């Protein structure tokens, strides 16, 4: 009753052939970060946690060197290597001034083939919807997109958080991501800030008005349009966008 | 809080060992061209302003002889000799009928060695992304390239400005170049006309499709693929492409 087995994979596209015994509370939230280890976590596309991700004061910290999407040094996005389907995630996040990160969900590890048959690891964000994490006051992306749909807790580049009730940089915010049989809800600071439905005509329309449109990014469109792949499942994770960011109290309830 | 110290270099590859006190407005834009002097400005590769650059009715003016890329006489590209990293440049430009120039950013002063060990000054454009400045209606380069990627406000011969909202020749156009932690946005006439991300696989892909591909121009590939060199910073400047062009209201906000 106090712990549950949680399967996890150890490397790119591998089976979940190991399990962790993780604490669960009376309401079914599984604590997936223990404050001390990266057990069950690995870099997206990797068999290890990049050293730029550290543990400090009971938090997961990304130690950013400032290159945005570049993911220079020993970086890359971080996943908890258990595919979830119907789930409610809660975590606290805090961004540095002018900082950018994100919470990914239903992510798939995706490769493509180059002209010579070599693999190319594709970005997590071309399969995974992103709950934006941002300093809404200082990061210029805050003013891009449309109707503030690149500010914190937005579905990045598609649906704005309303209300935009973020606390300013260097202050803790609470995130909720709920996916239940295609219904998706983002929460910020104990309010619901958007709601949408995967795999619908509305979902296709959102994609087509975004940077992941069929015309702008065909592979992104195809992955996202059938988000979670054949079995409508995938990873939670957090973004290396080159900036200091902290995450804590990371818990997930299986709704399935 | 009316003025800020801005360091600048006096000659090829030198340290920024001197500073100007330059006005800053309440939004944090530094006025880097004072309407009267070339303080802090020098030719690319030079320790002086080339005499073909003049100050005319509160503008920086290039006085073109009509020889395109030749840079004949006392010409050459012009830089403001302060390396910027995370910044937003705004400036206004106007061209002569059929005129062509460009706004460079993140530029490095690069030399190579010839077969005998002498120096060769390499063009600014093998290190510096170029925001195209053009008479889109009369200069034939507007019809060259792919999908209008050589028209004004494009990332020259790589990403077209969309929309193409230039004002015609003899009229002032407003340019915006923002570089923030690798995110690049070009604006033209108060619209954002393209976005990209430096130092990503998408950036590499753009280069490999261009005249600066690894196959076609290895040195340019090396420089642009790691644009800004090891500290990801470099100069703003403007192009000698042999044609009369005017620039004014040149202002830069340091973002980080
Ligand atoms: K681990
Ligand atoms: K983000
Ligand atoms: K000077
Ligand atoms: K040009």
């Amino acid at each position: 009753a106090n712990e549950v087995a949680v399967s996890y994979s150890k490397s790119l596209k591998a089976a979940e052939m190991d399990s962790l015994q993780l604490p669960v509370d009376a309401d079914g939230y599984i604590t997936i970060f223990d404050g001390k280890t990266f057990n069950g976590w690995r870099g997206y596309g990797k068999d290890r946690v990049p050293s730029k991700w550290t543990i400090e004061d009971g938090c997961i910290k990304f130690n950013g060197s400032g290159g945005g999407e570049a993911q220079d040094g020993d970086g890359g996005d971080l996943i908890f290597a258990h595919k979830f389907k119907n789930f409610e995630l809660e975590m606290e996040w805090k961004v540095s001034k002018g900082g950018n990160s994100g919470i990914f969900y239903l992510a798939q590890e995706v490769t493509s083939k180059d002209k010579d048959g070599n693999d190319v690891l594709e970005p997590i964000y071309i399969s995974a919807p992103e709950y934006q994490v941002l300093d809404n006051d200082n990061h210029p992306d805050a003013k891009l997109g449309k109707d503030n749909n690149r500010q914190s807790a937005s579905l990045y580049d598609m649906i704005p958080a309303v209300p935009q009730n973020a606390k300013p940089f260097g202050e803790w915010n609470k995130a909720k991501i709920m996916v239940y049989k295609g219904t998706v809800v983002h929460g910020q600071n104990d309010e619901n800030v958007l709601e949408y439905h995967l795999w619908t005509k509305q979902w296709t329309d959102l994609l087509q008005a975004s940077k992941f449109s069929q015309d702008k990014w065909p592979l992104a469109f195809e992955l996202l349009n059938n988000c979670g792949g054949e079995n409508h499942e995938g990873f939670i994770g957090m973004q290396d966008h080159g900036d200091d960011v902290w995450f804590r109290n990371i818990r997930v309830k299986v709704l399935d």
